[PDB]
DNA sequence: CGGCGACGTTGGGTCAACTTAAATACGTA
DNA sequence: TACGTATTTAAGTTGACCCAA
RNA sequence: CCGCUUCACCAAUUGAGUGAAGGUGGGCUGCUUGCAUCAGCCUAAUGUCGAGAAGUGCUUUCUUCGGAAAGUAACCCUCGAAACAAAUUCAUUUAGACGAAUGAAGGAAUGCAACAGUUGACCCAACGUCGCCGG
DNA sequence: CCCCC
C-alpha cells in the first residue's frame, strides 16, 4: 500500500543550538547591515531580491556579482571565536573525523560480525537455524559487536538491519555464495530509529523553512593516546543514556526552492516539503560521501521515505504492454486503441558502445602510461567517467520512464504487462555474452519502469515471453516462420503475417503481444 | 607456475570393460545400419566413405547414427551390476560433486574458524605459528578423517594455508576470500621430488590416462535426512585400494562451437610423459567457460623454475612508421607486431590546436596598446611544454618498444636511417603533423633505451620500401601513394602469393630483413 | 594479433534484501 | 500512573542434475 | 588542426576527401543530477610528481618445510596533488607585482527534463604482465 | 523453449 523511497540531501552545515544560531544569523545581518551602509552609491550591483528589502541602485545582477550577498558569508575568524566562546558547540573538524571514523568501523564491524554469524550459525551452531533464527542471531551477534563498539541503538541496529540485508542462510548452507565482505571506503553510517506506532523517528524541525534532522548521539571524547597505524580512530563515543549529545544537521533545500514544482504536489520537492511539515516520518538515515567539493568531501543524507499511491483516474480495464528491444529502445501498446509510443531519444545501447570503446583506448596499453604509484592512481581517468556515465544512464532511463508513464496515464491505462527475461541472464550464446551482456540493462530499466508505473497505482505483469515476436497482433497465427535466425539474415524487418497481410513494426507487434491479457503470468 | 586445464569426457574402466563398450558401440553402430537401408539420408561427415549408401552430407551432428551410438543409461546400470569395480560419468559425477561440496565446506569454515580464534576471541595477536597449529591439529585432522585420503587433506590444508592471507588479514586491507562449491577445485597433493614421478600418467590415440589412486566408496547404510548430498563415506587407501583413470582430452568449443585441439597443454603433456616435468597437483573443478559448465575438468597444476634467456643475435626486429600509426615493430620469422597506438598523441594534438585557436583568436582585441608582444606572452610556453610532452611520449614510447623486444627475445633491432625517415611520404607524420616532431631525438632516445638492454642497433636504409613483399621480393609497384590515398588506405594483397596483411606491418618487415647491408 | 592456463585490477550487467515491531530500562511530569 | 527516548530482542536443518565428444 | 558540427559537391555508409562559416575539440565550481547556455578558472591532464612501507616481489642473516627480522621501492603497491568568488595574514623588488598559505557554516546562474538509495552476491567483459601452440 | 543482437 505503500512505496518506499530515499530523498538525498547535502549537508549545509552542524546546527548547535538556539541561542548560537541566533548569534550566527545575527552576525550574518550585521555584516549584510555594514556592508548595505559602508557601499553608499559606491556600487551598483544589488541584486534583483536585494533592491526590494534595502537598496539604492539601478541595475540588476546575476546574485554571483552581489556585495551584500557577498558579506553575508562568515570567515574562520568567527568561527574560532564561536569555538571559544561555546566549547559545546558542534563544528566541522569534529564531525567529519567523527563521520569518517564511523565510516571505517562500521565496515570493520560489518565484516567482523558478518565472520561470527557465520561461526556462531553454521560452526557452532550446526547449520540449524529457521529463519526466525537468523533474527535471533542478528540481533545477538550484530546489534551486540556494534552496540559493543559504538554505544549509540541508532547505529548497532542500522549496522543489524544492513547485514541483515546482505546475510542470505540458505545461500550460505547450501554453499550457493560466499560470504560477504567490504572493501569500500565510502561505507554508509545506516541509522535506523523506530517510526511505527507510537514513535516519531529522529525528530527533523523546520526551524525557518529549513531542513533540520537530528542524530542520536553520545558525547565524544578525544582518545588520549591515538595509534599511529591507524590515526583516524580518535574519539569514544559514550552510552547515549548516560551523557548524550545529538548531533543536528541543517540539509540544503535552497536549490530546490528555486525548482519548477515546489509548489506542487507530486515531486521530490513535495515530499521534501511532507516532510518538513512533519507528515512523512522516517525510519532510515545514510550517511555518505560525495565528491570531493575543493579539497573537502561533501557529505550526503539518504532519507528513507514510506509514500502512498497517487490516484490518477486510472483503471486496469485497459491493459498495456511495452516492447523492450536494443534496435528500438521501448514502443507502448494499447489493447484495443489504436495507440501507440515509441521512444526516439539518444540511446543508452550507444552510450554504452561509446563509453565501453573509450574505456578500451584508455586501459589499451597500461604498462608505461601512468605506472609506478597504485592501483587506485593508474586507473584514475576511466572512473571519472564511470561516475558520470552511471548518472547519466540513470537521468536517461528514468526520462524514459516518464514519458512512458505519462502516456499510460494520458489512456488511462491500469495493467501493464512486461516481458519476464528472467532466463536471459542465463544464456550460454557468445554474441549476448560478449556484445550485448553488459551494455543493455533490459532490466534496470524494467525496474525502473515498474518502480515509475508503481508510483501510479499500475500493476506490473510479468508474461511470458514465448513466442511473443512473432505471434501476429491481429489474428494469432504464430508465424513459425519468423525466427530469431531469419530476423538476423533478413536485416530485422518489418512484421508480415502469413494468412492476414498484416504490416506494422516488428517491435510495435511484439509490444501489441505482449499487452494480450490472455497470457500466463510468470 | 604453469596449470595446463584438461576435460574430462569419461572414465577409463580396464581394459576388458572399454572392450565391451567399445564392442557395444560397434556393435549398436553395425545394427542401425543394418535396420536402415537407405531409410534416411544423413551418411555422416565421413562414414559415407567407410560403410554408408546415402546420398547427402550431414554435419555428423544431425545424424542418425550417432543418436544410437549414444548409450543408453540402462546399459551402464546392468555393466555397473555385472562389474562391480568399473567407474561411470554418473557415479563419477556424484562423487566430484560431493567432494566438492566437502572441501568446499572444510575450507570455508575452516577459514572462518581461523579468523574467530585468531582475531575475535584471540583479540588479534596471533603469529603464523598459531595458524600451523590450527590447520595441523584441527583442520588437517578433520579432512584426514572425513575423507580418509592424504592427498585431498593435505591438498586442502595447504589450499587454506596460503589463501589465509594472515598479514593481510590483520591489517583489514582484505576479507575472507569464501567460494561457491562449483568454483571449488579438489586439490590431491602429491610429492614432486625424485621418487615419486606424480599420478602415474599415459597415453591414448589423442588422448590421455591420468591414475589417481583413490578409495572404494561405500554407500551410506543410512542417508541422512539434513544433509543428503553426503552419500559415500571413502573408506582408507592403504585398505582398499581402487585408483580412478580418468581419460583425458584437448579438446575445447571454439567458444561453444566445434572441438579444436589445443595445441599449448598438449606440448606440455608430451614433456610430462617423456620424462622431465614431474608433475605435483591435480585439481578436478567444474567447467567456468560457455557451454562448459557441466563439464569436469582437470587441472594440471606443474612447477618450473624462473629461467630467463637474454637475447639472442640470431633473432632480427624491425621498426618503420605507419600511416594510422606512427610506429610500427616487427619481427621477420614470426608474427610479433607491437603498434603504437595514436590516441593519446591525437588528443593532446586536439587540445593543443584548441588552445591555439583560442588564444589567437582572443588576443586582438584583448591584448592591445603594446603591439603584439603583448599577444605573443602565452603561445611560446605552450609549445615549450608541448615539446616536452612529446620528450615523455617518445620516452615512454622507447620503453614500450624495448619491453616488446625483451619480451619477444629480439637481439639486434634494425631501424631505417634517419634522413631516409624522415622523407617519407608514408609516415603518419607528413600528413597530419606537417613537421612538427624531433626525428633525432625519437631516433636517439630508441637507441639509447635498446642499447641499455644489450640490444645493437643497425641502420640498413632499404632502396624502395613500403611495397617490397617479405615471402616474396616481389616489388609490387602498384602500391602508389596516391592510390592509397584514393583507395582509404587499404591492406597489402599479394598478386601472386596471394597473402593478405597489414600494409604497416609488411613495410615494417621489409626493415626487419637481414639480406640488405647496413649504412 | 588469434587461442589456451594462472594471478591481479577494474567496469558493469542481474538479482536479493533493507528502509521492522513489541517490550523495557532510565528518567521525568 | 502517563509519557518519552534510547535500548534490546525475536529462534532450530532437509542436494540437483539430468552426461561416456 | 580536428578520427568536430552543419550545408554543398565528387568516387564507391566508410575519405583520417574538396570548399565556406562556426567551436575546447578536455575538464572544475555554481549548493541532488543530466543537456544546453552564462560568469570565472585550470589544462603537458589519456600528463607529470610528492611522502611512505601494510602487501606482491627482490637481497642478506637465522632450526631454517613452515616463518621472523632488517633493507631496497619494480608493482593493476597505499594515501594524495590543477581548476569560481568575497575575506584574512606573511615575505620580497620598485598604490602596484610575485611567491604563498590557513578553509566547509547556504557568497554564486537561466531554461527544459527528471529526482529511491545503499550494501552484497553471482556472472560476463576489457586490460596488464607471466608462460606454452600456430599461421 | 522463446524474449535479444
Ligand atoms: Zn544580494
Ligand atoms: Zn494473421
Ligand atoms: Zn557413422
Ligand atoms: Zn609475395
Amino acid at each position: 500500500n505503500t512505496i518506499t523511497k530515499t530523498l538525498k540531501l547535502r549537508i549545509v552545515r552542524p546546527y548547535n543550538s538556539a541561542e548560537v544560531e541566533k548569534i550566527v544569523a545575527d552576525e550574518k545581518n550585521n555584516r549584510e547591515k555594514i556592508a548595505l551602509e559602508k557601499n553608499k552609491d559606491k556600487v551598483k550591483e544589488a541584486c534583483s531580491k536585494h533592491l526590494k528589502v534595502a537598496a539604492y541602485c539601478t541595475t540588476q545582477v546575476e546574485r554571483n556579482a552581489c556585495l551584500f550577498c557577498k558579506a553575508r558569508k562568515l570567515d574562520d575568524k568567527f568561527y574560532q571565536k564561536l569555538r571559544g566562546q561555546f566549547p559545546d558547540a558542534v563544528f566541522w573538524q569534529e564531525i567529519s573525523e567523527i563521520f569518517r571514523q564511523l565510516q571505517k568501523q562500521a565496515a570493520e564491524i560489518y565484516n567482523q560480525s558478518l565472520i561470527e554469524l557465520y561461526y556462531e550459525i553454521f560452526i557452532k551452531g550446526k547449520g540449524i537455524a529457521n529463519a526466525s533464527s537468523v533474527e535471533h542471531y542478528l540481533s545477538d551477534v550484530c546489534y551486540t559487536r556494534a552496540a559493543e563498539l559504538f554505544k549509540n541503538a541508532a547505529i548497532a541496529s542500522g549496522l543489524r538491519s544492513k547485514i541483515k540485508s546482505n546475510f542470505r542462510l540458505k545461500e550460505l548452507k547450501n554453499m550457493k555464495s560466499g560470504l560477504p565482505t567490504t572493501k569500500s571506503d565510502n561505507f554508509p553510517i545506516p541509522l535506523v530509529k523506530q517510526k511505527g506506532g507510537q514513535y516519531t523517528g529522529f525528530e527533523i524541525s523546520n526551524h525557518n523553512s529549513d531542513f533540520i534532522i537530528k542524530i542520536p548521539f553520545g558525547r565524544w571524547q578525544v582518545k588520549k593516546e591515538i595509534d599511529k597505524y591507524r590515526p583516524w580512530e580518535k574519539f569514544d563515543f559514550e552510552q547515549v543514556q548516560k551523557s548524550p549529545k545529538p548531533i543536528s544537521l541543517l540539509l540544503s533545500t535552497q536549490r530546490r526552492k528555486r525548482n519548477k514544482g515546489w509548489s506542487k504536489d507530486e515531486g521530490t520537492e513535495a515530499e521534501i516539503k511532507k516532510v518538513m511539515n512533519g507528515d512523512y516520518q522516517t525510519s532510515y538515515i545514510e550517511v555518505k560521501r560525495g565528491s570531493k567539493i575543493c579539497e573537502k568531501s561533501a557529505w550526503m543524507l539518504n532519507l528513507s521515505i514510506d509514500v502512498p499511491k497517487i490516484d490518477k483516474g486510472v483503471d486496469p480495464s485497459i491493459i498495456g504492454g511495452i516492447d523492450v528491444g536494443v534496435k528500438s529502445p521501448l514502443v507502448c501498446a494499447i489493447n484495443n486503441a489504436f495507440s501507440r509510443y515509441s521512444i526516439s531519444d539518444n540511446d543508452l545501447f550507444h552510450f554504452n558502445k561509446k563509453m565501453f570503446a573509450r574505456r578500451r583506448i584508455l586501459l589499451k596499453k597500461n604498462r608505461h602510461k601512468r605506472a609506478g604509484h597504485g592501483a587506485k592512481n593508474k586507473l584514475k581517468p576511466i572512473t571519472i567517467l564511470t561516475e558520470k556515465s552511471e548518472r547519466f544512464r540513470k537521468k536517461l532511463i528514468e526520462r524514459w520512464a516518464c514519458e512512458i508513464a505519462d502516456f499510460f496515464i494520458k489512456n488511462k491505462v491500469g495493467t501493464v504487462q512486461m516481458e519476464n527475461l528472467e532466463s536471459m541472464k542465463r544464456k550460454e550464446d557468445s554474441y549476448f555474452n560478449i556484445r550485448l551482456r553488459g551494455f543493455w540493462p533490459y532490466a534496470e530499466m524494467q525496474n525502473k519502469i515498474e518502480f515509475k508505473l508503481k508510483q501510479y497505482g499500475i500493476e506490473i505483469r510479468k508474461v511470458a515471453p514465448n513466442n511473443t515476436s512473432k505471434t501476429c497482433s491481429k489474428c494469432g497465427h504464430l508465424n513459425n516462420y519468423f525466427n530469431f535466425e531469419y530476423r538476423k539474415k533478413n536485416k530485422f524487418p518489418h512484421f508480415k503475417c502469413e494468412k492476414c497481410n498484416f504490416k506494422e513494426n516488428a517491435d510495435y507487434n511484439a509490444a501489441l503481444n505482449i499487452s494480450n491479457p490472455k497470457l500466463k503470468s510468470t
